[PDB]
Parts: C-alpha cells; sequence; structure tokens
C-alpha cells in the first residue's frame, strides 16, 4: 500500500531501508534523533519519506503510543508541504505505469506532475518544457500521464489540491490538449507537404517554430527565418509558409492570446505566402 508507491531505488533496495527503520523501533527500542537524518539519507524525496513511516505503522509490534512519537514525524514533514507530498504519493502508481511504457524513470514523472500542479507558467511554455524534458516521441503521452494522475489525485483520500485549484488545473489541461490538437494537425500537413522526407528538417524544430508563433505572432517572419535557412536547400518558400498558414487556420482559436492576435499571425503568414509565390515567378 505504501511500499509500492515508493519511487526511490529497486524493490530490494527499498526493502533494505524499511526494515532498518523497523529495527530502530522494535527490538532495539532506541530514541529518535539521527533517526530522521538516516531516513532522509535513505529517501531524498518527502513523499517516499512519508510512505516509509506509514509502512512502519503497519508492523504488529505496537510499542504503544510511540505511534504519536512517530506520526509527529509524518505531520512535521507534511506540514507546509501538503501539496508536494500528496501530489507525489497519489500519482506514484501512474508514474510506474507510464514509466515502464515510455521507458522512463518513474520519479522523473513524479516531478513532472508535481511541477505541473505547483507551477504557474503559461500553457505554451508548459508544452515546450515537457518537449525538452521528455523528448519529441513522448510529447503526447506525457499529457496523458498528467491527466491520469489528476484523476487519481482527485479520487484520493488526501488530494493535493482543493476544489478551486483542481478546476484551474483542468482548465490548463484542456489548454494543453488544444495545443496537442494543433500539433497533430501540423504534423499531418508536414507529411503531405513532404517536408520531412529529405531528412534535413527536424519535426521537433518545426514544432517549436509553430509554438513560438503562438506566443509571438508579430514576430512570425523572424521566427520562420531559422526554418527558411534550411528548407531552401530542398523546398520552396511558399510550401513551408502554406504548411504553417493552413495549420493555424484549422487549429483551435483559443490557442492564441486573443482573436486579434490570431489574425496578426494569419495575416502575416498570408503575406509571406503571397510574397514567396511572387518571387517564384522570377525564377
Amino acid at each position: 500500500m505504501s511500499q509500492e508507491r515508493i519511487l526511490d531505488g529497486e524493490e530490494d533496495e527499498i526493502n533494505h531501508k524499511i526494515f532498518d527503520l523497523k529495527r530502530t523501533l522494535k527490538d532495539n527500542l532506541p530514541l529518535d534523533r539521527d533517526f530522521i537524518d538516516r531516513l532522509k539519507r535513505y529517501f531524498k524525496d518527502p513523499s517516499d519519506q512519508v510512505l516509509a513511516l506509514r509502512e512502519l505503522l503497519n508492523e504488529k509490534d505496537l510499542t504503544a503510543e510511540q505511534v504519536e512519537l512517530l506520526t509527529k514525524i509524518i505531520n512535521e514533514i507534511i506540514s507546509g508541504s501538503e501539496k508536494s507530498v500528496n501530489a507525489g504519493i497519489n500519482s506514484a502508481i501512474q508514474a510506474k505505469l507510464f514509466g515502464n511504457k515510455m521507458k522512463l524513470e518513474p520519479q522523473l514523472l513524479r516531478a513532472c506532475y508535481r511541477g505541473f500542479i505547483m507551477g504557474n507558467i503559461s500553457t505554451t511554455d508548459q508544452y515546450i518544457e515537457w518537449l525538452g524534458n521528455f523528448g519529441f516521441n513522448h510529447r503526447h503521452t506525457i499529457v496523458n500521464f498528467v491527466e491520469q494522475s489528476l484523476i487519481v489525485d482527485m479520487d484520493s483520500e488526501k488530494p493535493s489540491c482543493n476544489a478551486y485549484e483542481f478546476g484551474f488545473v483542468l482548465s490548463k489541461l484542456i489548454a494543453i490538449k488544444m495545443i496537442r490538437t494543433s500539433d497533430v494537425i501540423f504534423m499531418k500537413k508536414l507529411e503531405s507537404s513532404s517536408l520531412l522526407k529529405d531528412g534535413s528538417l527536424s519535426a521537433e524544430q518545426l514544432l517549436l517554430t509553430l509554438l513560438y508563433i503562438f506566443q509571438y505572432p508579430s514576430e512570425s517572419e523572424q521566427i520562420l527565418t531559422s526554418v527558411i535557412e534550411v528548407s531552401r536547400a530542398s523546398h520552396e518558400d511558399s510550401v513551408v509558409y502554406q504548411t504553417y498558414l493552413s495549420s493555424v487556420n484549422e487549429s483551435p482559436h483559443d490557442i492564441f492570446k486573443s482573436e486579434s492576435e490570431r489574425e496578426i499571425a494569419i495575416n502575416i503568414l498570408r503575406e509571406l505566402v503571397t510574397s514567396a509565390y511572387k518571387k517564384e515567378l522570377s525564377r
């Protein structure tokens, strides 16, 4: 129940730590001083620390009322860190589930969900972040992991957030799904345009390029410069611009700050298309 949600080390390695703390409590019956230092040394993560102490409370040898002298350690760790601790505990199983699927270290996922419900960066900055931390191939699965954890988090006896906060989280989640939606669309356009066949252009770099457009529509042209310096060797400008324009048109509207911001992006990309298609006549 508690040992399974510990994401620090191998199954035996974990067990080699719990019993020692049970040892310093049952047959030795010593005091609690450097005990905490050893606990923290064994487990660097507060969630894993609490889980270890909870397992200690599952032993048969109740030495009477030292339960309160042990639960004070549980509450001292939790107090003032209720959000982080609970976020780690509740999403542990999912971290192990998705970790095996994606071939990623579970505790990395715990940090992911932890940071998501505790941070306050924009929707686009989040997508970008997850991209850089977990890679191109995991970008759609990572959002699924966060969703699954949120569901479990909510159904937990001691959730990480309150009713109000979970609403905001969801709202952020939906914003992310919209980005994933445009991402999926953008990728389909790249395939049909045959911009990935050459092998010179990176779909990750192109994805980020689209993401920058969302944040700074006024600087669209400047942003696309990086792509042009590579696409010119094989493809024609109008083709790259069309991919971005048609993608933006078919993507959800609320990805942009506002209606006017979106039109700034569209008009600029519209002008870019015309200009390139014109220069293609003098060739």
